[PDB]
């Protein structure tokens, strides 16, 4: 419970500074860095966010390029976020008043889709990207992840003719696994599909829903 007793504490701070937390898990290169850019596009969706990476800030500076106050985590080795690593990206965020700002909080987990599915972070909602190119089989090979999902995007949507990829493969493993589970197809190339993902998320802030998932 080291990292769960972490996480419930930094839960408390969340809801202490108003904020809806939202942790995004995926392989690398899902699309989680460019969703979070076309999420900036929406005044009406204010967020900071903490960027979880082995090195380098490449999708920190992506996103601070674009207007969103983001403080990268460099992990060094470990593979995932832990708890007690949020704190420090928060305490910074804080003091620059990003906080105050913002409505949500988004934690973009380091690229795996394996471990991060062990560490409760305190998040609100924790979802999963799924890309197109990945593979329609994804859901069943890394089940721990998706029962960990209180939402699955169907990402890079616009590539499921090329890769004869099916949706209906995707959603009957989610129906297996964690039926409750809502599923969003996506793709940069489509702005209705962010935006509809958006109100969802205003919506889930609204009802205040915290995923009450164990890691
Ligand atoms: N075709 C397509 N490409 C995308 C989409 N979203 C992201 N990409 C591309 O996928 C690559 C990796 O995206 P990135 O944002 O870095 O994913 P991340 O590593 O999970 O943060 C980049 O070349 C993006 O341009 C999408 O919806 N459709
Ligand atoms: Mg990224
Ligand atoms: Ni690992």
């Amino acid at each position: 419970s080291k990292n769960d007793i972490k996480a419930a504490e930094m839960k408390e701070r969340y809801l202490k500074e108003g904020l809806y937390v939202l942790n995004f898990m995926s392989s690398p290169g899902s699309g989680k860095t460019t969703m979070l850019e076309n999420l900036a596009d929406f005044k009406d969706f204010k967020f900071c966010v903490v960027e979880g990476d082995l090195q380098t800030n490449r999708d920190a500076d992506r996103l601070r390029k674009k207007g969103v106050s983001a403080h990268q985590i460099t992990t060094g080795e470990a593979c995932h976020l832990e708890a007690s690593m949020i704190e420090g990206a928060f305490d910074l965020l804080k003091d620059e008043g990003a906080l105050e700002k913002s409505d949500f909080l988004i934690i973009e987990n380091v690229g795996n889709l394996v471990c991060p599915s062990s560490y409760n972070l305190g998040a609100a909602m924790n979802i999963v990207l799924l890309s197109v190119p990945e593979g329609d089989d994804k859901v069943l090979k890394y089940p721990t992840m998706f029962m960990c999902a209180d939402a699955v995007i169907i990402s890079k949507a616009d590539m499921v003719e090329v890769f004869n990829f099916r949706v209906s493969q995707v959603k009957e493993d989610m129906q297996k696994l964690k039926p409750e589970a809502p599923i969003f197809l996506m793709s940069s190339k489509d702005p209705k599909s962010l935006e509809d993902f958006k109100n969802f998320l205003l919506e889930k802030k609204r009802e205040n829903y915290q995923s009450t998932h164990s890691f």
